[PDB]
């Protein structure tokens, strides 16, 4: 589990990122889509964004990256008991869009990529480290569920 001070640096350059939600959802989402194609197509909404210039374009895009964000945002600020946030998401991912795993560790690399990319200085090794344990948590978990439901 993450010790308090661990939280404490992920919550800390996480209050970071709610200044620009937005901003930062495109970016993520982006990145994830250029770095690992194979994400885009699980998407029906955003499959006909073939540029990078179309996907910053989207608006439809800017709002999913919102949902995502505040999803994980608020998984994130229940620290260590984020059980009833997870349900929900765990769920959906398994059996209606079909999200293996290890595209959760895709976006994890994304996320983190673009708060090193954003928040250098509230994101040093110390905060990377964090971030890094709080993401495996978020994956572990979701994993456990997937693995309930046979997905
Ligand atoms: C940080 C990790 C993620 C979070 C917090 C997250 C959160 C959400 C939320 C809140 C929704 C809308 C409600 C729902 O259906 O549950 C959603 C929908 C969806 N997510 Fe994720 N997601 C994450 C990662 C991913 C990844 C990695 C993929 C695909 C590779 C993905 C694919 C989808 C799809 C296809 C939908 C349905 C979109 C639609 O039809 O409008 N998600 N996600």
């Amino acid at each position: 589990v993450l010790s308090e001070g661990e939280w404490q640096l992920v919550l800390h350059v996480w209050a970071k990122v709610e200044a620009d939600v937005a901003g930062h959802g495109q970016d993520i989402l982006i990145r994830l889509f250029k770095s690992h194609p194979e994400t885009l197509e699980k998407f029906d909404r955003f499959k006909h964004l073939k540029t990078e210039a179309e996907m910053k374009a989207s608006e439809d895009l800017k709002k999913h990256g919102v949902t995502v964000l505040t999803a994980l945002g608020a998984i994130l600020k229940k620290k260590g008991h984020h059980e009833a946030e997870l349900k929900p998401l765990a769920q959906s991912h398994a059996t209606k869009h079909k999200i293996p795993i290890k595209y959760l560790e895709f976006i994890s690399e994304a996320i983190i990529h673009v708060l090193h990319s954003r928040h250098p200085g509230d994101f040093g090794a110390d905060a990377q480290g964090a971030m890094n344990k709080a993401l495996e948590l978020f994956r572990k978990d979701i994993a456990a569920k997937y693995k309930e439901l046979g997905y």
